């Protein structure tokens, strides 16, 4: 079986970590979000849907295919098909999360462009990985799309042809970001989590 | 006298501990807010209306009867009558919280409609309990009735009739929801909570 | 010099411990706020005006006389004269906390009427001192009178006649509340806080 | 080579800390801001520009000279020439900070004038050190000057001739401020961040 239970185990402290942080600031709320991260180029651990981020247990941590399948055999979900789709987009990344914050939710809402932008010099620190011909930290809006393939295929057609690699909203679900190791991912969760702020206090006046 | 001893005290170790959580997050101001644990098919166990849920110690935690009054014989009063009506209406539930939230307050005054809806799939996965026809989260909200024997009919008349049972609102006196132990009724509350504060962001830009 | 030296040191120890949780709050940014505890019914225990409330120690506490004047010889100030006011109004109150939050501020500010009102019974349970034929929480402004002495009048002049005495707002200086005890106090500042943002949260839909 | 390695390390520890504290509160998301502090009349202590303040290690910190280069031979950068800009301007100055919170980030964005200004006797103490013929705490707005050296001489040309010495902003940059120790210049922080607060919340009704 080779040493996939020591990785996985550290997978499992390592998520378990991330959601009590995620949770302390109010971003996986009541079961809202989801993390997940790379075990082996063969299967990724990632945390149960039902389960509150702020208290998970081993027995809420799930190990999956990169076909987003449950390796004890199962059907794909909505969630476990997302997240393996970033990890085939970005070979780099090894984790992938998943926040609901009250911003991320009400912007899903009242933006009415299919992204938020904001030019950040200050921000794209945070982002030493990507290289682009802009200043500005850009954030796509994909809809609510009930036909998760379609969904899936919209991302991957996004994040294919463009240089910003940030993360995306997808409306009525929540934030998503990612990271070559989860603190860089948990960064990023901060960096955009701070632009739906500075959004939308903006559109408080306006 | 049996093992009540023993089950009142885990309640009271159960409720000073929902206090401090419920506290932390600014949902228990001065006084308000009440919680309340079953003890047995025969008694509950609820906090003392004038004391800080945020500082509880054993005397603070008082016993009552499913009739809302109090063992060492006494009236009901309002709050203790609304909590006993929860465990009747819904025989599975075990814990009762009351939250005084400055969103749950606000909302109380400036929603015109009877009550406040949604559509989270994400946070619906907080109430693996209830089954419905709808996707929307709903959040029924009774008036400031002076007359509680009425309001109570209200409640239960509400939800003997609607498949959603995820809690409601009193107008002026904040916000209720129960669970089948004590953390599913705090992730509920955080739940409804965060609704409200989607609920009002929104009426910020409209 | 009798036991002075014992009641004033517990009072030190109770004022830095106020001073911590007022700044866990947000209520005494930089140096703003002053917290002042009863020692004895010649002195009173107040903190100095120039210090951090967040981090006080010993020699950041000063001892004062019913007449605001520092027992080590010297002249009364603003601070020094509206809290004995306060002692002298009260009898029973044995500590006063002056807050300064961002909300009181601009409630300080933008408040059209010299007061601001609720009605919370939820609330009033916190001031089980107070009897009153009304319901509604009162929290009466004071202007940013220059004239020290007529603003203390002022204050007099308010509380000898009105039933209320919850506290008080003096705009551009901040918030004063008072209590039997420093928990009674805080109990107070918290349940007014409340109010003052409820206050302008509905003031962002009027 | 003296006892700079002393100071040095002190200064580490130092800003190490104001990382944590200035994180807690949510001033230096994502890699923004900065920090420094002064290790001897020859040489600085300043927090490497891409590493989460809140997360710093000895290896994190970085030692430039009065002329913003980096001790182990390098070109100058945007932040170490802004800080060494302060240091210059005032000799008494050990310790300065740059924050970068969502009330800053907007307020440049928002703010017509080319300043902010509030008038708070209560804030004032927290800056025991500036003595002016004005009662408002003032904060002048630069712009977002492409040109560094220019930006510095604005700088210095303001605060040459200004009796006003609380900090400053650069639009899409953030906020600065400094002290005669790193406490004194968190105190300045918070003093600063809290006007941010009030200033917005103000034109949230106006
Ligand atoms: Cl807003
Ligand atoms: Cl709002
Ligand atoms: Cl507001
Ligand atoms: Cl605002």
């Amino acid at each position: 079986n080779v040493e996939l239970f020591k990785k996985f185990s550290e997978k499992v402290e390592e998520i378990i970590e991330a959601g009590r942080i995620l949770h302390s600031r109010g971003w996986v709320p009541a079961t809202s979000g989801n993390i997940s991260a790379k075990v082996s180029e063969e299967y990724i651990a990632i945390t149960a849907s039902g389960k509150h981020k702020g208290k998970l247990t081993p027995e809420d941590i799930l190990l999956i295919d990169y076909e987003g399948r449950p390796v004890g055999g199962g059907k794909p979900s909505a969630e476990t098909l997302l997240h393996t789709t970033v990890y085939k987009l970005f070979p780099e990344v090894n984790a992938v999360v998943h926040t609901h914050s009250p911003n991320a939710t009400v912007i899903s809402i009242v933006e009415k462009k299919d992204f938020v932008e904001l030019e950040d010099y200050e921000l794209l620190k945070a982002f030493p990985d990507i290289h682009t011909h802009e200043v500005k930290i850009k954030i796509p809006i994909f809809p609510n799309e009930q036909n998760i393939p379609l969904l899936a295929k919209e991302v991957e057609n996004y994040f294919k042809t463009s240089e910003d690699k940030y993360g995306f909203l997808i409306r009525g679900h929540g934030l998503y970001t990612w990271g070559r190791s989860m603190e860089e991912a948990l960064i990023h969760t901060e960096a955009l989590e701070f632009i739906f702020e500075c959004e939308l206090k903006l559109l408080s006046f306006h």
